[PDB]
């Protein structure tokens, strides 16, 4: 059962009010692990604020950012529900493979 | 109006609904109030 996470994912990617700087951070990090690790607090604050003020989880458009958030941003530093949503994205990837 | 009379307003007109759904999404409204207008626009898309 991953329906909840997929519904949130669809809501996010279809939403026309997706914040722009998510594209900026994505294109700026390249998925470089050291680059993302430098910007942990920024992306954590972004996802928490965007989830509370808007019913969507950001950085869902990028595979690299999703995987980096799932891996590195799990050692605390983030409310468990959002972390589990990213985990469920990765787990869906594993299931389909 | 939603808090007091339990009804959303400006729904009588297409222009206000579309403008609210587009430009008033950065914050301001609580997310559910925005999502109602967003769902109205989604209904129009579905009918299309």
């Amino acid at each position: 059962d991953y329906e909840e996470t997929l519904r949130l994912f669809k809501t996010t990617v279809t939403s026309p009010n997706y914040p722009e700087l998510c594209y900026l951070v994505d294109v700026l990090v390249h998925g470089n692990v050291d680059a993302f690790l430098l910007i942990r607090t920024f992306v954590a604050r972004c996802i928490v604020n965007m989830f509370h003020t808007r019913q969507l989880l950001v950085f869902a458009h990028s595979y690299a950012l999703v995987t980096l958030i799932a891996e590195h941003l799990a050692d605390g530093a983030l409310p468990p529900q959002l972390l589990f949503h990213y985990r469920n994205l990765v787990a869906v990837l594993r299931l389909v493979t």
